[PDB]
């Protein structure tokens, strides 16, 4: 396409990566050869367009190699690794290389760079038997001293290496930090640059997009190497991070392809909290009735006796936290066999704005969808925007289940008409 | 001493050194071992006192000793080394690991410290027919990104590095850059650390103070060591600095000592600009007149004809900027071999404020010193204070010598009268 | 000492005390002749060393003086002063002497100075009968205008006098006051400036550290001067300051040596929240149970059978609050009759890191001292360094008594051994 | 008249008044009785109007009475008072129980009200053989400090006392103090409040307004007390302060008179500056012709040759500034003798907007008053608005002189007619 349909095509996105944060979790691999210059690139613009940037790369391969290339053999636990007083001295070298090419990297192509005393550490200690040495965790981050340099539009840096208060250096797995310091953070966005397209579902696809669920049902069929990271991806999640996505940095401009196209090649992952929600049986009645009444007390709802309720009550739906009703929304059905209707959408005003609105509305789709029915309307007098807002086309009276514009009709209440098509 | 008694006289350094900026260019020697932990204890307490701590360290001598042992032999031009794409390589492992050591040190005995991009190298280019290679020297230094982070309260450390626009990376000379950086910042203070416990006098003594001038004449008959610390001492001097010191870091303390005693061991050079103090000769005297009548117009000064001038003259002073005649003083002898007087100090009202006074006040003090003067008197009207201030017991007019306890008497002033006793 | 090891010694309680805020509470004695000089020459360095001040002086002495002396005779009520019109009156004209004194004082050795009308009082009124007259309480303290100034680094100085909103002035009693205001800034010290040396145990001793029970349990026999002064201390440090110290002004020094030494003359006093740690019983046996299975599922801890736990009920603490369980710990003893272990130390995630961990590990430090033991052993996975930051050295597997050194070695987890030693 | 007739007469005062700094010296006469009640509820009314306030008091008063009642007589050389350690006692003491007072009579009718050591005093010395001993003179203002409390919204308090590096305390003559200050603040507008309706011109009247000159003409045959005043304003004046006021401080309201009102009560001293505007002569004509030829290039003058201007040249008023000329205007006359006309009026673009346009419009307004002019015309095409704001109405050409109107017609121009009446 032109410059300018592309252009136009990412504005949505910079709109909303904007001042938000984004921990960038980076295999050292990536920081070596022509594949850290279009790295450093590519960050230097996501500073330009205004996203905050933590930047934490790895040394695990580094080190692997110069092990065994030097003689010795690395050895991990749990995932970890065992990481001596040399491997600890290397790591700092390492670090020291790799900055300062980053650095290069990046006034080849103004753009602020900072690093500093963030993290503190503490040995991971023993695991299974094993002295893991120069492993450590973070133990504190410095969340305030983050954010200031943020604040001041400047890109952070950090290496796989924190400090404890007794003067010693630990070696930090790259994977667990980055999701740390994200979660310190409350990051927006986790986003692991690995050296490849991905988490793929057993069938050898590409999973695109997955929830903090169905990742883990991945996980135990799945690489220990893509179990660590699944493990912290869900972590995040749980810890308040919006969205952790894993790219291959060595495949050219996915960065950018992932945050600023609608597709973006690449694996993402979400937590969607649980909320409950079922058939309504006979006992929600009174608390059904108890949400509903004082909106058909203000004309939003057509009125519904208890009577109808009682041999109606497998259309509806309830939305509940604690045994308390919070919603609830009942899908009705037609001589037509591809039509529905969303009727008697109601939230309690007080968990009202949490996106339980959207998930009656989403789980009505399901059972719509469920039983064959394509189109879904959706009628009333003061809430038609957002249907408009949620996949809703304003629709006529003359294009109702013929049953439902006779209602319509008598009613003589002129609610505005909304459908939505189901797909399969 | 008491511990109470060390810390009040501490206390005027203290409220000195508090709000400035100190830039302390770091021999890397002193990074490794127990002089490296009692080195981030000191810079520690610095910054807690409130010191805007800038860091830069070296790595020649690393470097220089990498080389021999692992069979290559170094060189040096001008000055300068020549550091080959290897050499720069292991100069960024060596600033890794010396940034995390003294990061560790720093832990081991809160304070927050920072790094970032903020110098950019050129090459120096070819010197003398050979080609320094990835020698660089600082093109452009982030001074807004510098004073940001010291205005936060974090201790910046910067290694011997530089990047170019051209994504290279150049190793710089610690002690220029220092002076460079400091330059930059406007320090009131640059601290070169090195092994040794100052620059030496010919008579191999220590050299206390000395002011830039002092300096330079000792870089002649000078190891070229300490010949290149001069000459950046010296050219960070006329670039602003208000003071450059030279101390031995791996004597235990040194830095503390320097900074907040009276004497402190080490040595400093400051310059004082140069002011034309001179005789008066027969020319002056309308330059002089016009500017002490307005003067004994408001009568803060005796009167004295330009007869009196004209047969005086030589008691005259004047201090002169471009052929303007911006001061003047006398010294007036007596019967008493041991007495002197400082009369008709003037400084015109628009040069005033720029240091002028102590300036003649001190010029006739190395005069009356000259001559065996001891005891220098001081009389006036409405500026007693000023001597109060500068080495002045008040006095008694029967301490007078005679002939000046007659005009006391005669004049019906009533002058305040101050000594200052001279000494050999 | 030398000058750099007292620095040193210092640097630790700089580092803790900047940026801390500090009220003093000055007897008004001290404000007059070569002490007042001395006083101000140390608090201007406190400034210098960045801690927040506020100043309130005292004036019952003064009063009580030119009472006696101009013919009247002072009267106090539940140790609060009557003062009259005529007492407020040169109230007044003393905090107008006095202030001015303090600030040529700081002049003489800058520093930053400022009053408000920051205190608004009302009456005490009537006390067993007795019109108080103009004695004051603090009714309200403009906090945010106090913060607004320290925050600008200036030093705050308050007299003992507070305005009414019916345009009065009354007269406050500079210790309530400073015991107020310290807890309106939620001050993390409160420090009395007195005429005595401290607090004195009933064996005339000067008790160095009270906890605010020791200290209230000798007021019962004590003058009633300090009297008040605990009172007040005891107050402060209910309502929020972290410590709050008794010294005697007169000593010269007294205040420098309190604050940045470790030993420090004059007595400090603390409170320790209540927290209740007692032997655990049959009944916590679920509880505990509750707490340390997910431990020793992770690993953390061995595990411990229901059993086990009935039959070594004896051994163990619990840490208690409303009932609820959230900490224990057990000691374990030897054939070796001077070692013990800390074993099973354990904290609910809940409840971490509000210190409960330090008050069992202290708790059974006071068991095993009891019992004649000397050597306390805690043998950790992953938990090491937090032993190691209370006092404990690593050990070897040959130093444990024989029963746990074969225990270790079945074990076959090569948990970390750390030892401290328990003194008379 | 009605309160909103009033209200909305003062509007304008307020909105020139506000976020601007007065500096208000009061004499301590007024800080005692029902007279400081309501000076401190105008005062605690003009902060509420966002008005930045600094206010010194005087001591002088009390001080001489303290004497004379107590055995001693006050002696004052060249205005200034000498003042002993005794007298200094007192007026620290004075200092304390005015300032509380007012703090009180302030609350009594929420405002926030500050002092600090904001002023370094030296002593003056001595004065025509006397020793003033502790009489001083501002020798630093903390132009800083005072800034920031204002900039908080915060009311300034100052005691006519400063202090001395040596740690001495010297009493200040609280009028050559409000106007250093002032002079330090570049405040706006300085305000004496005394004991007197303001200064009397020689015919006994108030002199409303001054001039800085006219003042300074009274001086001469003037009471010393309102010599040193004036002294002190005109001093403010040249010293950057806009407009210093005189007023009767025992007068109920004067201040809000003074300050929201047109006419207000007691008298103002402005200085203009000096520009120097006379009678064109022959010389001025290549000046004058390379002034206006541009404009009359533009189509903005019409078109004047030389020889026009050669035998016109007495209508014609020049501006000048170093013999450099800026400005010029021009006289016409006509048959109708009431009648002028203000033409030819240009200032170079370079001095345009420093007033110079204002000061040869009244400079020619002046003319015209001179002979017998009343009605003064003024066309131009483009900026007929200037005039508008300065005095005058639209006109019809059927309005202008005979002539005026022929040219008018001829012309072909239509400029914009404006009339401004002159008065007697
Ligand atoms: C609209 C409801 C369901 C949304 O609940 P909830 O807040 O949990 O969902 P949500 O968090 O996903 O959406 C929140 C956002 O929606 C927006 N929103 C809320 N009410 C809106 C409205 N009336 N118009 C536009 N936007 C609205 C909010 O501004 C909020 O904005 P944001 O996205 O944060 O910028 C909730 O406000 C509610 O229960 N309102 C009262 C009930 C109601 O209006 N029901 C009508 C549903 S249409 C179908 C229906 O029930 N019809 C009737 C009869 C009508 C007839 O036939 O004439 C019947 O069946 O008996
Ligand atoms: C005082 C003079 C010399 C200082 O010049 P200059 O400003 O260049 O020196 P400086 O920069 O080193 O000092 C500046 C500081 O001194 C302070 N200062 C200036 N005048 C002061 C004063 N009268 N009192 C206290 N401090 C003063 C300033 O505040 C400034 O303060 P800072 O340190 O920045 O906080 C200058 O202000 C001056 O020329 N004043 C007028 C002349 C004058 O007062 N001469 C008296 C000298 S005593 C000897 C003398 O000439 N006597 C008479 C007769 C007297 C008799 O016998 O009765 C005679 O011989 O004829
Ligand atoms: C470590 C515990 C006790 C501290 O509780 P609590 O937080 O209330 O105490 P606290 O507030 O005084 O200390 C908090 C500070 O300690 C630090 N901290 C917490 N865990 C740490 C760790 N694993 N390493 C270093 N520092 C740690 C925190 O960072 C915090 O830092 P801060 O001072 O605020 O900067 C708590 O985290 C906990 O219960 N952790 C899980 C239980 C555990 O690790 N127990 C091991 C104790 S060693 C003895 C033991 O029970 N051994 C086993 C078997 C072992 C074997 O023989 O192989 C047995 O007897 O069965
Ligand atoms: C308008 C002149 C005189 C003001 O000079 P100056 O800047 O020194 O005075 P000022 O500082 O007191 O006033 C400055 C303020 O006036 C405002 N101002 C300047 N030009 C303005 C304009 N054309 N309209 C409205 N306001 C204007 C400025 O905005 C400034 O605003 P501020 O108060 O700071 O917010 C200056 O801009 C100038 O020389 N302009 C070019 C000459 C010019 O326009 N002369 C016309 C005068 S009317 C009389 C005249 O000379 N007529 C012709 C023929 C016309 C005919 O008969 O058709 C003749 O006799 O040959």
């Amino acid at each position: 396409d032109s410059f300018v349909a592309h252009f136009r095509e990412a504005a949505p996105y910079i709109r909303q990566m904007r001042g938000t944060t984004l921990v960038a979790g980076i295999d050292g691999r990536l920081l070596e050869g022509g594949t850290l210059n279009k790295l450093a690139a590519d960050i230097g613009l996501l500073s330009q367009l205004g996203i905050r940037l933590v930047l934490i790369h790895g040394a695990y391969h580094f080190l692997d190699r110069l092990a065994a290339a030097q003689g010795r053999t690395p050895h991990y636990c749990r995932g970890l690794r065992v990481t001596d007083e040399t491997s600890l001295g290397q790591a700092q070298q390492f670090a020291g290389t790799v900055r300062s090419r980053f650095e290069a990297a990046l006034c080849g192509s103004s753009v602020p760079l900072v690093s500093g005393n963030f993290l503190t550490a503490r040995p991971i200690g023993v695991i299974d038997g094993t002295d893991m040495e120069y492993a450590g965790v973070i133990r504190k981050t410095d969340t305030a001293a983050l954010r200031f340099q943020l604040d001041a539009g400047n890109i952070v840096w950090m290496p796989p290496l924190g400090h404890s208060y007794g003067g010693k250096t630990f070696n930090l797995d790259m994977v667990q930090a980055a999701a740390s310091v994200a979660v310190s953070l409350q990051a927006e966005k986790l986003v692991y640059l690995t050296l490849s397209d991905g988490i793929s579902r057993p069938d050898g696809t590409l999973a695109e997009t997955l929830s903090a669920q169905e990742a883990q049902s991945l996980a135990e069929h799945a690489a220990s190497e893509t179990r660590r990271l699944i493990s912290s991806a869900v972590a995040a999640l749980e810890g308040g991070v919006h969205r952790v996505q894993i790219l291959n940095g060595a495949a050219d401009g996915s960065l950018l392809q992932e945050l600023f196209t609608r597709n973006g090649i690449g694996t993402s992952i979400a937590k969607e909290a649980f909320v409950s929600i079922r058939q309504a049986h006979s006992g929600d009645i009174p608390h059904i009735a108890a949400l509903i009444r004082p909106l058909e007390e203000q004309g939003i709802l057509l009125h519904r006796s208890r009577e109808y309720l009682e041999n109606h009550i497998s259309e509806f739906s309830i939305l509940e936290h604690d045994g308390n009703l919070y919603g609830c929304a009942a899908l009705k059905t037609f001589a037509e066999a591809d039509c529905g209707e969303i009727a008697c959408l109601a939230v309690s005003p007080q968990a009202q704005d949490g996106g339980y609105g959207e998930r009656l509305l989403a789980h009505i789709i399901d059972k719509a969808r469920g039983i064959g029915i394509s189109r879904l309307f959706a009628l009333s007098t003061n809430t038609g925007e957002w249907f408009a807002e949620r996949g809703f086309q304003t629709a006529s009276e003359d294009e109702l289940p013929e049953t439902r514009r006779k209602d319509y009709r008598s009613n003589g209440r002129n609610s505005h008409i909304l459908v939505r098509r189901l797909h399969r």
